[PDB]
């Protein structure tokens, strides 16, 4: 059940074009235009169509569990980003028998917490929002994987790298299910702190080629706002 | 393990359940000075997710409960953001969709929005139209059930599609808040026969599993530069 990666940019890996798991993603991943999306990027890849497909979810789980089980030196923690990284990390961490550590927006986490620098995303300019992690959840002897759903500009991953760096831990790999390689999202993590993390592979199972013209999820016709009330929805039962 | 009905249709693990005993050792609570929310005892979910044995116990309990049914469950619906930590690992083992119930401006497509809701500490939940339908048999899942306002928002969305609500599931039920009441009184009591099942309850929060750092000086939020001086 092994699936194969190809290095498409330096330390940016994605599944081969012919990979059976990629073909499964191609049938389920849909993108939405600004008219039907919470953020007006050209093609918004809704994670719910992935979580609604248990076969693809199992393929994601199996890929990363097998990958990290077969390392010569095991990982000790998986760190996942609020909110969509939360959907992917725990099912991997439970099979590896490692902690799943939450990286959360402001302060959401109780106790003593470490805050990143203010982050940016493909669709978010810098503001006061930072990512945080619980102090004491991992340390300088930890070997960690950062996981999210999408890697676009790499701003979110940079915030995670800053938090890993704040504890002196070893960053083994950055993991996701969709990498928009034309945005070169490896760059922030790979140039932070004078290149301290340039040897960290990014592994995103599929890439922008999954967001094909035939994979638009927009309704072909829809009355009014995409946001409907419960009473309006009941008339469609 | 075995469940005890502590309030009408509000079930939790027995006092001697081995899984309850594991929760007792792992769960920590935080006072308002060390928590993001103004409640006496805030039960941080990160201490659960950091313990793979307890996560496996949670997953195995619900997978075992919901498998091999005469009428199978068709979908697990989980709440943004902490329900997202629990639902997928169960759904993958049951081989069913996990459906996101999300806060505003989070799901793409045509979406159904609930009435405004409140929590223990305006704002509405949403679900993608077409993720489930009147023939679905669904479980709602979250980490904590407190006032039940969040669960009521989920019930409204399930009701909006005519689906069968099979069960309400969580890991921590604060029974003194009687969180069954919003869901069980909605629409004239239409869902009053739906059990709430929360693995543990407020008795898991004792004097001895308080997580407050009793010696920490200054702000509980530290910068990366400050954290590195502690390495
Ligand atoms: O930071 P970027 O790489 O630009 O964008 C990816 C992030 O933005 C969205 O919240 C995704 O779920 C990821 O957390
Ligand atoms: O709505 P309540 O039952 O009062 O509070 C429970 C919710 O409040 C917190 O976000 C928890 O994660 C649940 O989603
Ligand atoms: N294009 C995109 N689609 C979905 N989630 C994203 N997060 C950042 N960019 C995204
Ligand atoms: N006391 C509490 N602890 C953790 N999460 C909660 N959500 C609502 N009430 C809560
Ligand atoms: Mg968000």
């Amino acid at each position: 059940h092994h699936m194969s990666l190809v290095e498409v940019l330096p330390n940016y890996f994605t599944l081969s074009k012919d990979s059976p798991l990629r073909k499964k993603f191609e049938k389920v991943y849909k993108w939405y235009s600004p008219a039907f999306s919470p953020h007006d990027v050209p093609r918004f890849a809704e994670v719910g169509n992935i979580t609604e497909n248990p076969e693809v979810m199992r393929g994601i789980r199996d890929f990363f569990v097998d990958r990290y089980k077969n390392l010569q030196q095991p990982i000790t923690h998986i760190l996942g980003f609020d909110s969509r990284g939360f959907l992917l990390g725990p099912m991997i961490a439970v099979e590896l028998n490692v902690p799943f550590v939450l990286i959360r927006k402001a302060n959401k986490i109780a106790g003593v917490i470490i805050k990143s620098e203010p982050y940016t995303k493909e669709y978010a300019a810098e503001s006061e929002e930072c990512m945080t992690v619980r102090f004491g959840s991992f340390d300088k002897n930890s070997r960690v994987v950062l996981i999210d759903d999408v890697i676009a500009t790499g701003g979110t991953m940079l915030a995670g790298v800053q938090l890993v760096d704040a504890c002196g831990a070893t960053l083994v790999e950055v993991a996701g299910i969709l990498g928009l390689t034309f945005l070169k999202g490896t760059q922030p993590a790979h140039t932070f702190a004078g290149g301290r993390y340039s040897n960290v592979p990014f592994v995103t199972l599929v890439d922008e080629t999954v967001l094909s013209d035939e994979n638009c999820g927009d309704p072909l016709h829809h009355k009014g706002s995409r946001i409907i009330s419960c009473a309006e929805a009941k008339k469609l039962i």
